[PDB]
């Protein structure tokens, strides 16, 4: 994790996003008539994170009451966490956490986003091989490879605006969801609540329904599916056999991209809970949500430096395209020879010449001047251009330009 | 299940493979590209009935050269992943649908169950013990925010999964020249897809997406399922099932497991992988299914299901008051303090626990509380049918969109 | 997390494990005359755990300090031959090696308490249930001898992965430990010797089906614990009451995180080649967080199952709600021997059904049957009605299990 | 992908079928014995548990979700005056699927073993084929040091044989019998109960349970997790193979006559893993839920794990090594893989100290100059006046720098000079 993401979910922010909650309950609790107005006064002002006693710190938020209600003047500590239940400010923080964690998702894919699109735009026209199945297939450009992984970023950056109405959701439905303790003002307090804290209010209380949550999760494991993907395919780029690339790293988003899965589905799991309330499916969240985080702040902060700082070498995606010795290519020999030599002899004579030039590991533009036809009707020189692999890049760039264009 | 089976059959896939070939031919010759006899002669022989059925797309195109006379301009420039995925996005297209109207009648289900037992009292639960009251239709009406929360999931990522795929060998399409693109922007036309931003063949978060939809909304299901049997446990008897939960667990847990495959395989190597691809292949299917079995089980039984509600009330009853005692709280702290209703009246749930007898009995013996309050309610404080909070009015702001 | 089990996993206890290897290998090392005695007995020296000042480099930044700290330039004959994985794997090692000495002894008290629970309640009637509905009658002791055999056969899992577990690594760069020469095998035979582990039949620097195993194990363990815990609290319920907790929440989120875990390090053993990063940190992150949400889970099951809260009258209670329904069973077969196997089926099965429509014991029911009358008066009739008389063998089940 | 034919055969609606009709075959010896069911009635039942006679479109149609009794239904009305009526008897049907799954896996882990020992021998005869051809190790797919190709397949190797073990080891506690009943106490039964267990189970050759297990289901899973461990090294060996046959490597080739398919196997062996697992949480004496689960989980797994070692079987078989490619990738560093010999062959003429800095640079500049090591070497007047060249070029030699390779191979193989 990075310092940033890691000081989020912190025991310190934590308790600080409790008592922000209990100072604006406060407030619209004594806006609304039911506590005394003076004592919201003097609960908000003892809502300080510098004013816990971190070494009296089981009870997670009853701890940050009995704090609060033993510390305030005149018994006025009364009157926090009136009607509020304990997961109601542990979920409602951790609503908080999530919207804190995502801005910072946010800056680090309009950073990956920018890089991208710069290294799509200066590589736009540099041949490389492309490959399948770790083989090489026919030839394509660095720039198109990086537009690939833009237009894949650009659908989680939507991905993340989608889920965010649905996650930044308060949390207030008291011991059973329906504030008992409050009778005709629980809704009035809960609206006023989310209002508040600048959160859309709940439909219904959601104590077990955690799809908010596990949302998050499996944005998490789509998001960090692309950056090991990303990761993957750079430590398979700078190969000592292969060298087409450099690092300014990329095995710790391996193992990020691992363990989020993985939690994603522990999140899945969690959904399964039963009636009104389950510490055990959220002790999961408790425990796998903060976890995720941190793993895909490093994975995102790995990714943003290593393709700042990426290195390029269109010598070695040269030398690597010219290892098959013109095959790479051969179809655009079909089509190339298809006008001067008939659609099917070409076709037929190439194949050949393919098998040929492959069992005796020659340049297949040696194997096509041993034949008398080929030598008689086409010269050299417009032999050379159709078996030179970087004549046979097709539209890279103009679906390059596609994906730069929104 | 037998709609989603067939979705998902060797057979609506090949079908699914002949469109796309027909349509391709038919763009194909409106650009230039291939023969106008040619791509008549291909659309006609694009039918499922031809296949004679033994023994993926090079197979059924391999006989659909040697198939329509003198063909052999079909499939031009596409790849076999090209063909395969397109497909799996028809089939997703049609598998929601499905999963759109089943959504649709569990949606439907829950709005009757919240207005029904809006009123229905019932205990609430917290680690299988006993809380405080609630109704039966505000637990439905939780279920119901849910699924719609899953709707509106749907619904967002269709706009990207719906979407052509065809790149060629390494997506390029290099050997359409400056005819790629127009044949991939009219291809998609032609199937009522969006076209691609780029070729995405190792790209799988469209398809990774689906699968931890159908994670998500298993989930939900799962707890449905969950609270119907533990409700309709021997010792319960609140609800019942119509006259098959137990087989939305298994769903459930197999298609959340599936949607950790579908993100491992997202870890797919440059233009094309066939491990990964695999993963997808295999998964996708099973998890359909799964998903399509819990959602007709779900709507079945919330189809038919059985209440109970002076079950609800004989449980709400056990306590003997003591499921109430926060009512009898905001009561007593009128006449007396607040705070002193809590201390005072907490310490009379103890003797009332220790001694096994009702909490009405031992509160009239404090002669504090018996000076501040009649005998008559005294009881209603006790009922638990007087104390359900806002459940009402939380039902109709879930009923209201 | 658990008091004992971070601290076998802190910062200072496995640096303690990196001082061990490397005073070890010095050793191991000035004894086949590889490195001279000087070192083994200044490195040893510097080997203290009460000499490190805490502040990448996991192992490399330890024998930075421990060439800082030997005398006249003897500090770099440490770590000679070795590479960092070997001493973070050989402390990996170490550190499960005292994490399953803390998981036999909870086993052993869990085993002990589960015992003395199947000898107490041995012929306690209960409900069997199936998908939570009532089924037939059991006792609660041969519910507890199904906890103990399966918790049996775990310790036998145990004890077999800990002689392919407890193994050396030491291997070198690539394995073959090429700057120790015709000296490696002899170095790594000795280290091995030294620190109570067996040596490697080769290296297994990428082969994390050791480390996996133990993953798995415990995902096994913790979902045997996962179902004591759904058991005691569904039967903790407050329309059941027929256990209660002296805790077992904790047991649910910790089982399901260590199942994930294990197929984390499954996925782990997908490692390329020589050497690898990536996933070596899987197994780096996931081992210590699955073996202290294990320990967690341990220590809940202990202690609930040693204080457990036991009511055989809310037993009896629930046994009674069917009314006679739960051993109809038993009713037909008794009934059978006059009438035959199958009428008294039918007769029974009918009867049954009645008696559910009308809310009425089984007992009266069947005693409106002239023809059932006739077979068997009624102290018979409802001492097969008796739930407590259908428990088939359930106190010799129990014998087959306390009897290993 | 879909399985091996005999793994797809085991898995069969007809081979599970065939076992159903074995055990109540089976119990029905059994019992006749224990003179629970008269013999008549257990002689005509064996007659007719003949999976040959059961019509499956009464089965795969109408079967309402029966998987037992559908063909109890129809070995009751198969036997003659009635005397089907005295099958299954006592027997719950999870008795009867559990303990045919049981039988199942025996089959499977035959395969297993078959395949496993097949593997293990191409694996042994490729460690010694290659026991002296040098290549590049490899660390995050950066080249490290040099080993040899057999050194690489005995650490394969090794890790089959502990796979191996862990298979025989869970044998003994997975071939057990489930003969419990509805709670697991066989109440119906009476004081026939166990003794029905036991001589059940010795008909079938099977483990005596020692209590029943129809909601413990730490055998099956475990089962599960051993097929996680186990395609977690073939997935480890597939990933290697394509790793060593890519265009720019050309180390190896694949017959052809693979490695992609195991990938996927393994990937959805493991989640499965954790399916099985996730099944363990099975409430009170019996769980339609979580054994459902098992239901599905396991055939899959069992297909896709027969799968990818049938690929690696066939794979390893046939492997195509290429010593020239292994070769042209040691010399890539032209030397800068093998420096740390350098540095230690210098260390008496040079002195130990100057050796490592000398030589350490020496290196670098050979790097970024794209140069041989023993050219930057012999620049160094130093080193050109102490050392001739013929000299430096042998500790310049990758293949001088193979470690014990071959002895470690030894001890893998149990040569008796390993001992
Ligand atoms: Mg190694």
């Amino acid at each position: 994790g990075t310092p940033q993401m890691r000081e989020i979910w912190s025991d310190q922010n934590r308790v600080a996003c409790y008592l922000e909650i209990e100072a604006a309950l406060a407030i619209v609790q004594a806006d609304l008539g039911i506590i005394p107005k003076n004592a919201a006064h003097e609960i908000v002002e003892h809502c300080r994170v510098q004013e816990i006693d971190w070494a009296l710190y089981i009870g997670p938020v009853l701890g940050i009451v009995q704090q609060l209600v033993a510390n305030c003047k005149d018994g006025l500590g009364e009157y926090c966490h009136w009607g509020a239940t304990t997961q109601d400010i542990t979920d409602t923080a951790t609503v908080m956490q999530i919207r804190q964690s995502l801005t910072l998702v946010k800056q680090r894919l309009d950073s990956i986003v920018s890089s991208l699109e710069h290294l799509a735009e200066q590589h736009r026209n540099v041949p490389m091989a492309a490959r399948s199945n770790l083989k090489q297939a026919v030839p394509i450009t660095f720039g198109f490879k990086m537009a690939r992984f833009l237009a894949t970023f650009r659908r989680h950056q939507q991905r993340l605006v989608e889920l965010e109405k649905r996650v930044y959701t308060l949390e207030f439905g008291g011991a059973a969801g329906n504030l008992s303790s409050l009778g005709d003002q629980g809704i009035a307090t809960h609206d006023a609540l989310a209002k508040m804290l600048d959160l859309a209010p709940a439909e219904i209380a959601w104590h077990t329904e955690h799809d908010r949550f596990a949302e998050v999760g499996t944005f998490l494991g789509l998001l960090t599916g692309t950056l090991a993907k990303l990761a993957t395919d750079i430590k398979l780029m700078s190969q000592t056999e292969v060298g087409e690339v450099g690092e300014p790293s990329c095995v710790y988003i391996h193992a990020c991209a691992a363990n989020v899965r993985q939690g994603a589905a522990a999140l899945l799991d969690a959904m399964q809970s039963d009636h009104e309330r389950g510490t055990g499916p959220w002790e999961i969240i408790w425990v796998q949500l903060p976890l995720m985080m941190n793993w895909t702040s490093a994975a995102l902060n790995n990714a943003d430096f290593v393709l700042r700082g990426l290195q390029v070498f269109p010598d070695a995606m040269q030398h690597n395209l010219d290892l098959s010795k013109g095959l790479i290519v051969s179809e655009a020999v079909m089509m190339g020879l298809g006008n001067t030599l008939g659609r099917q002899y070409a076709h037929d004579a190439v194949y050949e010449c393919c098998r040929t030039a492959f069992v005796q590991d020659r340049p297949l533009l040696d194997v096509l001047l041993e034949n008398h036809e080929i030598a008689s009707k086409l010269d050299r020189t417009e032999l050379e251009k159709l078996c030179d692999p970087a004549n046979y890049l097709g539209q890279c760039s103009q679906w390059i330009d596609r994906v730069l264009s929104p």
